[PDB]
């Protein structure tokens, strides 16, 4: 059936869009190149309903059957409780949608007896109601990326699709139990959400010197929300049921599926309806757990397909890594085009066609990779960088416009140990911290799905208890990814290493000369500009 | 051992303390005999040092032995999960108190860099650390009451013992998934925590008609909390790692047993050491299920000690009713002394020697009684009411000092159905809103743990989600409630019912006068006051 079925009614923004970013001085201390940088708009909503909109045709086969049954069978080991209505509004984000319904994410926090008595309507009509489709909202995100000349150039907005609020918290009484706790017994090591960044680099560098002779390769799905039928978000719900649960939980998963996740209308922000959906909706409760979940048993089919042998797989909603023993460079080639087409006939088909890698730093998957470095007794460490793009963009972005999210930061504890964090993010927003004392003001940070309240003076700790140590001290990084950086550097107009390093020094003297924590942070966030 | 050793420094204050009740116009429109309304302080707090003070004696038998093995073998079935320091930190009430390390609980629900970063540091010497004791503040609590001149007149002030906050939240990601499902699993229809009022009084009723000939009683502890030994809090332990538990859930729950709950050293406000507890402190996460535990083991042994036949028991913390068949008068009244001695030997001997009660409505546990009344068809309706007087001597004391707690709002909710909270309490905080136009001004109001923020005008769906809609036509009262509630206005100097009923009357006129939802609390709330 086809993913989604449109009236004409438009994506409408519900709030101004920018779109460019603005001429600053501090910013241009950054970056040059500012017309590269851009954030994309409900303006081109419509290419994207063109690109997620096609007709879904799969065919199972004994393969897929087989994992089936086999991540039944460890379903049926997880028992999951149903959260109270003052559980789940507790666990709401506090910067969600407000509801149609006279209250908002703070007054559900709160527990205000206006959020909690809707809240227990909603719970009581889904219990009642198992099959009128439920409203949802569609809206065109507004994110920051630079230019890529070398095609499309602008990436058209990504669409979000959720209900209101009220749904949202009942999605949690039903399934939050459920879905922080599942995934990880169905897939076990391969669930790649339990690991912190140095866990998941662990995971791939062990299972990678496992092999005799390693290949590996990553394969990501072209709009793979779009690609989630309606059977595979049965097969969800049938997973879910194997799990020791209680009977209201049964039953308004059970009513969950058929009156949302299974599809529905959309509305847009002015309140017409802009179609229909038969597909994955992206900000559902479930929308992750699913999404996991499903590229997880339809990769473990196709590896059997394929006949990889010793396959070891990582997977991330439908970012997918997998390891195996190579069989030879024409027959892994041969191999890897058998597991696509695999993965093509359970409905998921590659963005571009995924190629056999004997080396494990070119590994990408989740717009990250593996790489080394040194510690200060000269032993090799494995850490998880990126290309650092879309990062300096967004740090150059909010740096010329104060953002209700500090990205920036997100970046600087992610991704601690690598280069370009330590000798540019770090460098340039110190600098900017202590030009305007605001070194103790706390920031809002959002990171792996939480919203943190961030203290600058607190990151020695927290890095070193994120990535130990020897963060501080890492040396003699890779030529790729040197090359990589210093390139992404002259593509956006940024200052080359040296002069961070150079203005690093001036920032660390700074720090010193005050004593106390933020002495602190300049002998171990900046020892790497010394001597 | 000795529940308590002390060293002599002072139970201290960290703030005023209010012990008399403030002339008010408005207070004395409710009670007119403010001399009789009083709130403990750390003044008292020497008596309660000593009531609270003695050495433990306890002879375990095979009927106790047999009783803990049942119950590990229902523990046995748990599953439980650790939760994360984030979800912990999102569990952590608003107004509890702040770290001695630099943070509050609003820093905590704020994911603070400040209060996480700790908390991870205190989970780790958990985990590292199983002997040292940790500390713990004791405080008196400051409680508002009705003088009893049959005694004592006024009563000392209690006593709570709690650790840091970093603790208390390290406490919730070791054990808050076990004690929200575990007591219910190991004590099923026992446990009371699981029932809203009118739940519990069904729970009640039907066990009360089961019997041919039923005979009940309550039993309460005197300071249990003091009683509970180090065999108590080892036996507790024991239960809960029957449980399916993650190892450093198991290891957190063993450390904290070992230097928390089995007891420890005792600080006051000033810093300076108090003395050593032997006992269960009140604030710790456990307080709750563990005494409910402990109860249900020792009185389910006592039960089989004193041959009662056709036990039926309800248990709320050392809150105990007991329904059974009756053996006769004189064989009841032999019964419950026997059951008396053996729950003495376990080290829970009584305030008041327990009694035999033919007529369900004479029971009070909880501070609860069950009752009846007819329905607008004329239909006998069970309901839960108590002794009006706390709850009243606490709403004048709120009407004459604004408080952080609105109680008298949360016996509005928790006894709706009953005479006084209908004709008194509603009247009164009604006729205050409209004169004083705060009629839609959000109050907070603590209920069952939790605290949330109601809007006045939320009252009529709330009472009907808890108490159903009856609760708004509930007439023909019992006798032995209506003098009760006669006496007790006559000792307090309030107004008689009579005076209400005119009140309410001209408060609900004046609802209806304004339309809308200010109109539906008049119509529904005061349907009563019309004709
Ligand atoms: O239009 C879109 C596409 C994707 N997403 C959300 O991005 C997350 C995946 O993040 P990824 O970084 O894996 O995106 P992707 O490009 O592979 O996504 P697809 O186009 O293949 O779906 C998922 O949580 C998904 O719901 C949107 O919110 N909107
Ligand atoms: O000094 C005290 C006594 C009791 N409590 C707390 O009161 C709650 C029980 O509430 P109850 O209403 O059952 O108190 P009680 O008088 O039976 O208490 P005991 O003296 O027998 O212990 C329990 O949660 C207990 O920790 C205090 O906080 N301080
Ligand atoms: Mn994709
Ligand atoms: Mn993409
Ligand atoms: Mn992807
Ligand atoms: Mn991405
Ligand atoms: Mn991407
Ligand atoms: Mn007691
Ligand atoms: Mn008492
Ligand atoms: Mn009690
Ligand atoms: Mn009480
Ligand atoms: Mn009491």
């Amino acid at each position: 059936s086809m993913s989604y079925t449109w009236t004409g009614a438009l994506i409408t923004p519900c709030a101004a869009e920018e779109s460019k970013l603005p001429i600053n001085a501090l910013s241009n201390s950054l970056l040059r190149h500012h017309n590269m940088v851009y954030a994309t708009t409900s303006r081109s909503a419509g290419l994207r309903q063109k690109k997620v909109t096609f007709d879904r045709l799969q065919v199972l086969d004994d393969h897929y059957r087989d994992v089936l049954k086999e991540m039944k069978a460890k379903a049926s080991t997880v028992k999951a409780k149903l959260l109270s209505v003052e559980e789940a509004c507790k666990l709401t984000p506090p910067h969600s949608a407000k509801s149609k319904f006279g209250y908002g994410a703070k007054d559900v926090r709160n527990l205000s007896s206006k959020a909690v008595n809707h809240i227990h309507s909603v719970w009581k009509d889904l219990l009642e109601d198992t099959v009128t489709p439920i409203d949802t909202t569609i809206m065109a995100k507004n994110e920051v990326f630079c230019v890529q000349p070398e095609k499309g150039g602008r990436k058209p907005a990504r669409l979000i699709v959720f209900p209101d609020l009220g749904v949202r918290v009942c999605e949690k009484m039903a399934l939050y139990d459920v879905v922080s706790t599942l995934p990880q017994v169905v897939m076990g090591s391969s669930y790649g959400f339990q690991y912190s960044p140095g866990q998941r680099v662990e995971f791939l560098v062990n299972t990678w010197k496992s092999k005799k002779n390693p290949m590996g390769f990553s394969y990501d799905t072209r709009c793979f929300d779009s690609t989630v039928t309606e059977n595979d978000i049965r097969v969800e719900e049938s997973i879910y049921q194997c799990c020791d649960l209680a009977p209201e939980a049964r039953q308004a998963i059970k009513s969950l599926t058929e009156r949302l996740y299974i599809g529905g209308p959309l509305t847009n922000s002015k309140g017409q309806n802009c179609g229909y959906r038969r597909c994955r909706a992206s900000g559902v409760l479930t929308t992750s757990c699913g999404n996991t979940l499903t590229c997880y048993l339809k990769a473990s089919a196709a590896c059997r397909a394929a006949k990889l042998q010793d396959c070891t797989m990582l997977v991330n909603g439908d970012d997918l890594v997998v390891i195996c023993e190579s069989a030879g460079t024409q027959e892994d080639a041969a191999s890897l085009r058998v597991f696509t087409e695999a993965m093509t006939r359970y409905s998921a088909p590659p963005g571009d066609p995924p190629q056999p890698e004997y080396d494990l730093e070119l590994i990408t998957s989740c717009s990250s990779n593996v790489s080394v470095a040194h510690d200060a007794s000269g032993k090799r460490v494995y850490y998880l960088t990126r290309d650092p793009t879309t990062p300096l963009a967004r740090a150059a972005w909010e740096t010329a416009r104060h953002t209700p999210v500090n990205s920036w930061l997100g970046n600087i504890i992610m991704y601690a140990p690598t280069l370009w964090a330590r000798m540019i993010l770090m460098t340039h927003f110190f600098s900017i911290l202590l030009a305007q004392e605001q070194l103790e003001k706390a920031l809002d940070c959002q990171i792996y799905g939480a919203c943190y309240s961030i203290e600058p003076l607190d990151l020695p700790q927290i890095i070193e208890r994120l990535h130990g140590l020897s963060a501080f001290s890492l040396h003699s990084y890779s030529p790729g990814e040197i090359n990589r950086v210093a390139s992404c550097l002259r593509k956006l107009g940024v200052p080359p290493l040296r002069v961070w390093r150079h203005r690093a020094r001036s920032v660390r003297a700074r720090l010193l000369s005050q004593g106390g924590r933020a002495a602190t942070c300049g002998k171990y966030l900046f020892n790497w500009a010394v001597k």
